């Protein structure tokens, strides 16, 4: 499928978090990193979702509400296939993998858990490259903005990611013949895990020991 390989090669490179060498290491430091190394993935998703077919062509209004309703189920499925390798440890950077520890001390033990629940299926099901970023488009495509204004157009570009990964699974799963749908069905968890992701750093955010960037600033008050 022309799509998911088009996907393939507009896929970003890696971004280091880079925590700060001369910090102790706290529940701040932990959040403060974290949150950082977000603000810089949202400016590459951003330039990314250019590459989507029909994404640069809807207005700009829409493309703003697609990614301000998606951007934390897009950032967490990056997190949890860099993770695919990995046993009970959530890899948010070459440099930034968290145990079960630094979850804990860091308050985010509940979350990393259900995003590591994401990853058991995941590893279970082998999914390839081809359909973890397949499925970070159909993510943001699907992800029920309540201010969309050309419905049409958004249903439009969720049924043309939706054939790619159709098609894809056609020809390359033919043992299973039900594998689409099967990827599709892991959504839910994922929009699960991003809606308390979402209420939580917003609390976080409220709480304001937790200096943030002004794109994420801007994503999560959304
Ligand atoms: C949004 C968050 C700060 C993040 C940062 C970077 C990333 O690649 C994916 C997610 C995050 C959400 C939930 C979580 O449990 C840990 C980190
Ligand atoms: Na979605």
């Amino acid at each position: 499928n022309k799509i998911v390989s088009h996907l393939l090669v507009a896929e970003p490179e890696k971004i280091y978090a880079m925590p700060d060498p001369t910090v102790p290491d706290s529940d701040i430091k932990a959040l403060t990193t974290l949150c950082d190394l977000a603000d810089r993935e949202l400016v590459v998703i951003i330039g990314w979702a250019k590459h989507i077919p029909g994404f640069s062509t809807l207005s700009l209004a829409d493309q703003m509400s697609l990614l301000q309703s998606a951007w934390m189920e897009i950032l967490i499925l990056g997190v949890v296939y860099r993770s695919l390798s990995f046993e009970d440890e959530l890899v948010y950077a070459d440099d930034y993998i968290m145990d079960e520890d630094q979850s804990k001390l860091a308050g985010l033990l509940d979350l990393n858990n259900a995003i590591l629940q994401l990853v058991k299926k995941y590893k279970s099901m082998k999914l390839e490259k081809e359909e973890f970023v397949t499925l970070k488009a159909i993510a943001l495509a699907n992800s029920d903005s309540m201010h969309i204004e050309d419905v049409e157009a958004v249903q439009k570009l969720q049924d043309v990611l939706h054939e790619a990964l159709q098609d894809y699974e056609a020809g390359q799963h033919m043992e299973d013949p039900r594998r689409a749908g099967k990827m599709l069905m892991t959504l839910p968890l994922l929009r699960q895990t991003s809606t308390k992701a979402v209420q939580h750093f917003y609390n976080i955010k409220l709480e304001g020991k937790v200096p943030m960037h002004k794109l994420f600033l801007e994503m999560l008050e959304a």
